C-alpha cells in the first residue's frame, strides 16, 4: 500500500506514535516519506547482506527475521513481511522500540540527513487531525 501524506499522519497518530520519545508527527512522516515514500511494500538490501523492510525500512540486522542474514538478531520478534502489510501497527510497535534503544531517531539515516533540524511541521500541515 502507497499513503497519502495525511493518510499515514492519521495512522501514525492513532498508533500513538506522535510525541513518541518526544518526536512530533511531522518528524515521522518524514522520515517515512524518505525512506520509503509512504510505500509499505519497499525493500532495500545493505552492503552487509541485511535488507531494510516497510514504511519506516527497519533493518534485519537486527529487528526481524528474514531467515537469510546469518547472524543476526530479531530484538522486534516478528517475521521481516510483517513490515510489509497495508497495516502499520508490526512496523509502529517496532519503531517504538528502535526509538528507544538510546540514539533516538537518528537510527535512520534518512531522517538524520533529510529531516532533522528541518521544518519537519510542513509534513502534518493541512491535515485533520
Ligand atoms: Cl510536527
Ligand atoms: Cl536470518
Ligand atoms: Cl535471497
Ligand atoms: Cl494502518
Ligand atoms: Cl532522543
Ligand atoms: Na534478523
Amino acid at each position: 500500500k502507497v499513503f497519502g501524506r495525511c493518510e499515514l499522519a492519521a495512522a501514525m497518530k492513532r498508533h500513538g506514535l506522535d510525541n513518541y520519545r518526544g518526536y512530533s508527527l511531522g518528524n515521522w512522516v518524514c522520515a517515512a516519506k524518505f525512506e520509503s515514500n509512504f510505500n509499505t511494500q519497499a525493500t532495500n538490501r545493505n552492503t552487509d547482506g541485511s535488507t531494510d523492510y516497510g514504511i519506516l525500512q527497519i533493518n534485519s540486522r537486527w529487528w526481524c527475521n528474514d531467515g537469510r542474514t546469518p547472524g543476526s538478531r530479531n530484538l522486534c520478534n516478528i517475521p521481516c513481511s510483517a513490515l510489509l502489510s497495508s497495516d502499520i501497527t508490526a512496523s509502529v510497535n517496532c519503531a517504538k522500540k528502535i526509538v528507544s534503544d538510546g540514539n533516538g531517531m537518528n537510527a535512520w539515516v534518512a531522517w538524520r540527513n533529510r529531516c532533522k533540524g528541518t521544518d519537519v511541521q510542513a509534513w502534518i500541515r493541512g491535515c485533520r487531525l
